[PDB]
């Protein structure tokens, strides 16, 4: 039962490794400057999944076995989001503008899956029992895993011809979100309910991931001009 | 309707409570320049479009034939257009500053103003599973606690506007009017609650009204803390 729900998640893995943003970002034939335009679409969720991870996942409140282990990942995943404005001031992307263009960036119509990814995380999240957060934690981690192996691809590029220590698009990021760990808990039973429900979590999950991507994609076709500047 | 009759006073009472606090007592201080009443302004920008986001993908629902529904789609579509007049008075009062990407990043994610930016995430998920009876009982209680918090910031905002002659929108006496409002949902007080309505009613008006004071306090603090700084609105 949960043997069918982690290779429901490889499946979904499989499907999300192919489509064409990702592709797109491999493709070591395009300048890295070109292939990470999509960066600064970032801001509006590194910084919703730094609060996901504070307020939605965690609850210090609670003694359940599975919400300690919870508690442990989210300490840690919250403290991704200063990688982002580190490497978004060496990509170029900390440009001054108007505190309006910066708030119309962020909720731009065009970033509308990308900035309520982690809000339908914690809608779909606030009623489950913690090994049911443990499924939405898993998938979503997969979803990332897919992302920043790619996207640490023109990072790494970027970084070892300019010198600087790149820290969120970078391997270190691909390393630490991987390296007890929650898969490890793969010797829970699921009753035939959590099986029905994991199945909505991970479809969901991986239904907001591939809207988020599409929403990169589409950045990237409207602002083909708007290459990272990196300096030496 | 007494069980409806008791929500409906229940948020009177929280008004009550709610239109008493400091950060409103000092936005009302006509011994205070109306530009150091407003250096809180800045602030709404964590809720503005927020508050927008939240009338278009989580109140609204185009396919319902709900009667309740309907009239909620209704009073969205208006509700979520706010946000421009937002970014009006923001640049009328000079706060809508150059600054880099990454300031204004931190500014809205702040931990000072983490309530103000959750609000509207919180009513969402109080809203998830709620029928549009219930729905109203949401709105009405919210908008119950802006119309308190925009009359109070009109006040300055209408001293700046007549003295700059210049049209101020946000905080302005057309934002209330035109807020306050076929039918308004208050109207719907010609339906009747079953004691488990009643029970989740009490719930959502007490939440609401908590989590509008949680937002106010920040705003209370944030004004504590740039005191000296005011809005430089041009004439
Ligand atoms: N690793 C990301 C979080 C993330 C998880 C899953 C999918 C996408 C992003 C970060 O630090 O911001
Ligand atoms: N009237 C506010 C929204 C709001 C509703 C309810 C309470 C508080 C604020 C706006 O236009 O942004
Ligand atoms: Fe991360
Ligand atoms: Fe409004
Ligand atoms: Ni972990
Ligand atoms: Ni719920
Ligand atoms: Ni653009
Ligand atoms: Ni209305
Ligand atoms: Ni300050």
């Amino acid at each position: 039962g949960m043997k069918a729900i982690l290779q429901l998640i490889l499946e979904k893995r499989q499907e999300f490794e192919k489509l064409p943003c990702f592709e797109f970002v491999r493709d070591e034939t395009i300048s890295p400057e070109e292939r990470l335009i999509l960066y600064p679409c970032i801001a509006a969720f590194a910084l919703n999944f730094r609060d996901l991870n504070r307020y939605d996942y965690r609850d210090d409140n609670s003694s359940d076995y599975y919400q300690k282990i919870i508690n442990i990942h989210t300490q840690e995943d919250a403290k991704h989001w200063e990688w982002f404005l580190n490497d978004l001031e060496l990509l170029g992307f900390d440009k001054t503008m108007r505190f309006s263009e910066a708030l119309r960036f962020v909720w731009s119509d065009d970033l509308l899956h990308t900035r309520r990814l982690c809000h339908n995380i914690a809608v779909l999240s606030h009623d489950l029992e913690p090994v049911m957060k443990m499924v939405v934690i898993e998938a979503m981690e997969t979803a990332g895993l897919v992302i920043f192996h790619a996207l640490a691809k023109p990072g790494e590029s970027i970084a070892k011809a300019t010198r600087r220590k790149y820290l969120y698009v970078a391997d270190s990021h691909v390393e630490v979100e991987t390296g007890n760990i929650i898969t490890i808990l793969e010797q829970t039973q699921l009753s035939s309910e959590q099986e029905e429900k994991a199945k909505e979590i991970v479809n969901k999950v991986f239904q907001w991931s591939t809207n988020l991507i599409g929403e990169f994609e589409r950045y990237v076709k409207a602002h083909r001009s708007e290459k990272a500047q990196p300096t030496a």
